[PDB]
């Protein structure tokens, strides 16, 4: 499991949404480097213009490229489940706002570690920070905290994003996840600590459809 992402591993990623009936799509492709914990990544809305702000999906558009402590290694559920992956689930809340629920599945296909998700978001507002527009294309940056579950054979994690919006002021998107592997055989479930992450967004000045580019870093932390 862990052997599968000692090198540099392409990244396909595949999103449907629907946000209050707002249909739309996402692909992404790049590369990940678990031994730096590095991501680059760059998104395209594939239906045309999307209609939430990029920020808010950042969290939901592959934490198996991790960077674990070697004394921390025998808590990388995420590496663990593969080749055959995992589930990840969220539900994110945004506070005086709406929700997204997504589900997505995690597991290599060939030689490309694949992230196939779903998201429905519900109870919007109109002329909120989301639908409305908001928020400011920046980066997003925080710890990840993980802990075991034992009844599903796998994780539950939540943390807090404080997306900065237009006038000065902050929209929390407060997340829940739960990982459940796909496969029958043993995984790795974790003392509790935290992933840190960091994500630097950026636009490509020679890109036309609406996009994001992403260069991302994840590490194990909280045990020593």
């Amino acid at each position: 499991g862990e052997e599968l992402f000692t090198g540099v591993v392409p990244i396909l990623v595949e999103l449907d949404g629907d946000v209050n009936g707002h249909k739309f799509s996402v692909s992404g492709e790049g590369e990940g480097d678990a031994t730096y914990g590095k991501l680059t990544l760059k998104f395209i809305c594939t239906t045309g213009k999307l209609p939430v702000p990029w920020p808010t999906l950042v969290t939901t558009l592959v934490q198996c490229f991790a960077r674990y402590p070697d004394h921390m290694k025998q808590h990388d559920f995420f590496k663990s489940a593969m080749p055959e992956g995992y589930v990840q689930e969220r539900t994110i809340f945004f506070k005086d706002d709406g929700n997204y629920k997504t589900r997505a599945e995690v597991k290599f296909e060939g030689d490309t570690l694949v992230n196939r998700i779903e998201l429905k978001g519900i109870d919007f507002k109109e002329d909120g920070n989301i639908l409305g527009h908001k928020l400011e294309y920046n980066a997003i940056s925080d710890n990840v905290y993980i802990t075991a579950d034992k009844q599903k054979n796998g994780i539950k994690a939540n943390f807090k994003i404080r997306h900065n919006i237009e006038d000065g002021s902050v929209q929390l998107a407060d997340h829940y996840q739960q990982n459940t592997p796909i496969g029958d055989g043993p995984v790795l479930l974790p003392d509790n600590h935290y992933l840190s992450t960091q994500s630097a967004l950026s636009k490509d000045p020679n890109e036309k459809r609406d996009h994001m580019v992403l260069l991302e870093f994840v590490t194990a932390a909280g045990i020593t």
